[PDB]
């Protein structure tokens, strides 16, 4: 599932006080940056340079650029001179792509025997991005900010990292969600405002009857759900029973069957992410388990019970990942054995096999929840690893992002009586102190677990589109965690 | 309707002595006593004890609570009651409050007048320090003022009896969603849970499949029972006299209507909500049968509308006579001097409002892509009414209210295969809407000729949300105003 | 003076989803939990295991029970199963009584072997909980948060902290003050409002006449006067003077009048707390003294120059204490001993005794202060060991509470000349650190001093009461502290 071609414009701010031969010189040098990082394989996307700027007619109008293009993922911003930011109101006030303030410098050291008034005029990003970053704290402006020398490999790998947040950003954007079927009823933290999430973070989100995916699935071609099957046999472990025609294999067939009805009819419509309510499953034969499980393994949202939030926060996640292992999540029940607390987490049937250590398998077990067929689903043990496990909730008046730093643990023992997928981890900074915290905090009970997306990534996220980001992890003492939302209330009210 | 009943509660002292609160006592029964006797009053009142303490006071409040009959609770000082003793109690009550500032006598004796009397008729005083507790404690009330026996008194205390029952059963509320909103619509979305808790609303979906089921299970032999009703209570079309395709699509209705039935009663809803966005294993867009079941004062909103099914079901429990629909504003007469708003919607509106006697007619309609949908078709009554919708704005709700004027049409309608109504909206076509536009109200509203813009006001201060109304002596610039002052109020 | 006893009800959260059978493993689950704990000596008071609640109406009904029961002094929830979270809005706006969520688990590990579908169904408050979190905070419910194995002693150990801390709320919540007399003419911090701390706390507070209790001092008989002398000859030293018959012993003996009619006078109007003020003594022979730190070691609340809101927290401390030695106190001197700052606290007379680590002395002294006689009291030093400190003040707007954990010390040398009891203490994290966070936060003069009373328990108490809780301890940093202030009073 894959990206339009995004990229990120540099735009390098001067003036004309000092003539053209100073402006030739800035150009120079945001070429040789852009073609420089270009050429570096952190940055997961192209920069492009957009011209050095000087007025408030220039300014304005690559700001408009900016806004119209559709591959335009984000803005970095970089004086290299002095540049009075009055020129800058116009082209901040039309801005709405993400933006990044780069603060730098073409040169990394002063040359002591030869800095004379010219190199001191040319070379001033020191005070003109403190310029520049006055008038963006004075509109208040949403920005990153990024301070070190432009070869800093540290500095690199922080644009390379913002460059995906911004991209998941432009996904959240044009994000649409389908669900099948409603909440399941009387849950609270599934339910929220779907114009106010449209607002906050461009998310459509629409219902279908799930007789219209009923519709798809029954015009499934048997050919190809062959061919799948066959597919199955080679990626997975199949259990016994269900590697000769008969019953166990049928029911694996089935989830063939809704696995393309969906990739259909997600792909007419351009969905990312959607949802099923094991409450509303007129006309199909089984809840929707391996087939799911198949569609996040390629990058597609999913939330459980018709949890379009945590769909949506799948997918935007999918997005931002640098790597393997992003999956729908739910806590199931707690090791509390003093010195070894962990928790295991799955769903009851839908766990991304991208988080699997071992080769799944594919299994058919009986559900009664939902009061159909016995489904065929993957089973597998997640991996080890530092990860995220984040929830986004509906306060009422605005959102929360709540993110918990964890652990992932191998699994010493086999549990050969659980038909589902799982992993275990020991939550930041105890089992105790985040649970606690996370409650305090309203957090779901359903998660987007991520072995390949960082804090920073989020809360940057955050920023970009104007909620509240809380983070418990290592460091976190509730008291302070109580206070700070307090505190993060006041400011975010209103 | 649940049995619903009021508390009066008296307020005293002990300072004057055991016999002067014997005496107020007294007076309190024999008010109780004689309300009652007035026909005036919907429901009962219930004497409660003279509170003179702390104790008793949080007592009562704490035993209205758990009262499922009582609706409301109306308080009364009949002397001096220090009011540091009523702020247990009025922290603790949850039902609707009605301050009655009122006197036993009506007259002053001038003759006889002395300090017992003094000490005993002091309400001019009791409810002004009871009054003070309120407003410092910020409680939602409802204030009357007057002489016990004053017919306007009385009529405003029977009003607002009914506006706290709505509340009662605003709490309890069921609304079942057959499928979601319709795709794309933003004023029908909103957050539920918000409503659960601002108002007590329960909205759950289930799959028009679980509907389904139900219309398969009806009696062909209740159909065809059904079917002899609607011929004895409606002008059925000629074709759908005899057998035939059309009197099978009137059939079809009749199924839906006893099955839609069933299924609320099982779970006790008393509002729904479809949409013709998913009619899987439905024959037809549910039409007659939902006309019906309006009639019988369920709420409904189309297009998954459960905000307004929920105001529908409340209207018309407020109501205090016939005629309450779910309604949407379909189209202009822009003539000067007789500038008008027709309403109706695909099918769905409610046969209380009709002037005329409701004809069955069966039409195409290519909304939802299924079967000639069966229907109730007829003009609308005229009179004084209200329109009303209620909003959500994102952190809060918001009540809007049209004073509206329904005029019967001076023309024929031979092609409209829909009922209609026909409204001319104070203060002008030009300004309600204008009003309502920048008030954000919704394209669906409850239309009723039965509620007053007062009950709704009280309603809305019952559940702690704003109410704007738009009536002959709104001005737009004004009301402008009033949205922005409002809003920094309303604002958590 | 004794506490009446209460009970903590146990609600289990669950939902019909998995059928009757899981449901009757989690009932037997909840019962065997509520039976271990009622053997464990480590709570204070019982828990009562009140049902499985598994759709909105018990939930609302459980509730409403628990608001109206006064032996209930709190609520303790857990969800054993996912048990969706609408269902519980209704209860939730009901209860009014202290909520705290235990987050555990029945199982303490994972029996890996063993491990299936039915397992994960039943044992999933890991999820469940998480739910009913987003309700609580979503609604902005005040909670306290407790998560481990309920076998767990540290679990219990904080369970049961809270049990003390909820019934001192529900003391506070029918807390009765009694004064003596008005402020201290021109004092500040002791003037507050009492409408809004009834309010917000509970708290009645009213006024009498000194002559009030000067008719019930003359109502004391001689013969329990001399008994009550008697009993003071046991418990304590009295000043050999005093053993003989004469003026001194006649001093004793009025201090002893003083008692009994207080005594009789708190008793007779349920108060259990009190102020008096050397201002407005007509009648009185003495300053109230002895008799004073008499009715402290029973528990009462007491505060000097008419301060009610001491008063009241002194009585909520000695609710909330876990152990001896609780007293009103105030800063009084500084030693500023370079390597050894401390503060002398004290009053005019009135310490209690509990805190004493020497056995109290009887002893008659003058004391110039209210234009009395020469008042009997209670002399000694205080001990040694962690203490907390803590004030309540009025902003106007709101209450703030004030916590300083301090470490009172052994004296090294006697006090030959000082008439009055006394302890020493050195607060965190110094003492110039400290007094400057005092001053900066307005902390009163007058405060609650106690060793048996936690920090974490007074943040709760404030929780529990919906005000801001400062704290003073060895983490204090004087510039971070200014800054919460700041932050604080936007949120409060
Ligand atoms: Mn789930
Ligand atoms: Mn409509
Ligand atoms: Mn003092």
């Amino acid at each position: 599932l894959s990206l339009r071609p995004y990229e990120f414009w540099f735009v390098t701010g001067s003036q004309h006080l000092y003539g053209e031969e100073a402006l030739k010189q800035v150009e120079e040098h945001s070429r040789i940056m852009v073609n420089e990082w270009n050429r570096d394989s952190v940055f997961p996307f192209p920069f492009v340079f957009k011209s050095v700027v000087t007025t408030p007619e220039e300014i304005r109008r690559v700001c408009l650029e900016a806004n119209a293009s559709e591959q335009c993922a984000g803005v970095v911003t970089w004086m290299h001179t002095f540049s009075p930011a009055k020129m800058w109101i116009g082209g901040l006030l039309e801005l709405r792509k993400p933006l990044l303030h780069l603060h730098t410098q073409f040169n990394r050291d002063i040359p002591w025997d030869s800095i004379d008034m010219d190199f001191m005029n040319l070379n001033q990003s020191a005070h003109g991005d403190r310029e520049y970053g006055f008038i963006g704290a004075r509109m208040g402006v949403a920005r990153k900010v990024v301070v070190g020398h432009w070869e800093d490999p540290e500095v690199r790998e922080r644009l390379a990292k913002w460059m995906r947040t911004a991209v998941a950003f432009a996904e959240s954007r044009n994000l649409k969600v389908a669900r099948f079927g409603d909440n399941m009823r009387e849950v609270a933290v599934t339910e929220g405002d779907k114009v106010g999430a449209q607002i906050q973070f461009g998310w459509s989100v629409n219902g279908y009857g799930i007789g219209d995916l009923v519709q798809y699935i029954r015009d499934v071609s048997e050919q190809k759900v062959n061919e799948l099957l066959d597919e199955y046999e080679e990626l997975y472990d199949i259990v016994p029973a269900g590697r000769q025609e008969g019953p166990v294999r049928e029911s694996i067939r089935e989830q063939a069957r809704i696995e393309l009805g969906l990739k259909a009819f997600l792909q007419d419509g351009n969905f990312t992410a959607f949802t099923t309510t094991f409450e509303d499953l007129h006309g199909m034969k089984q809840l929707p388990g391996l087939a799911v499980q198949r569609l996040m393994a390629e990058g597609y949202g999913f939330g459980g019970e018709g949890d379009w939030k945590t769909a949506a926060l799948v997918r935007l996640m999918k997005v931002m990942a640098d790597g393997k292992g992003t999956s729908f999540m739910e806590d199931y029940t707690y090791h509390f054995e003093p010195g070894n607390e962990l928790i295991l987490g799955a769903h009851m049937l839908e766990v991304c096999p991208t988080i699997a250590a071992t080769r799944p398998r594919v299994e058919v077990h009986p559900l009664s929840i939902g009061g159909k067929e016995d489904p065929a689903r993957l089973v597998f043990d997640g991996g080890e690893g530092a990860a995220v496990n984040a929830s986004l909730i509906d306060l009422g008046h605005r959102f929360r992002l709540i993110v918990n730093e964890v652990d992932a643990v191998k699994p010493e023992h086999d549990m050969p009586k659980l038909p589902v997928a799982r992993i275990l981890w020991k939550p930041r900074p105890s089992l105790r102190d985040s649970a606690e915290a996370w409650i305090l905090a309203g957090g779901a009970h359903h998660t987007c677990f991520s072995f390949a997306v960082t804090t920073e990534q989020l809360q940057d996220f955050a920023e970009m589109a104007g909620i509240e980001c809380v983070v418990i992890n290592e460091h976190t003492s509730v008291s302070s965690f109580k206070n700070e939302l307090k505190w993060n209330e006041v400011f975010w009210r209103g």
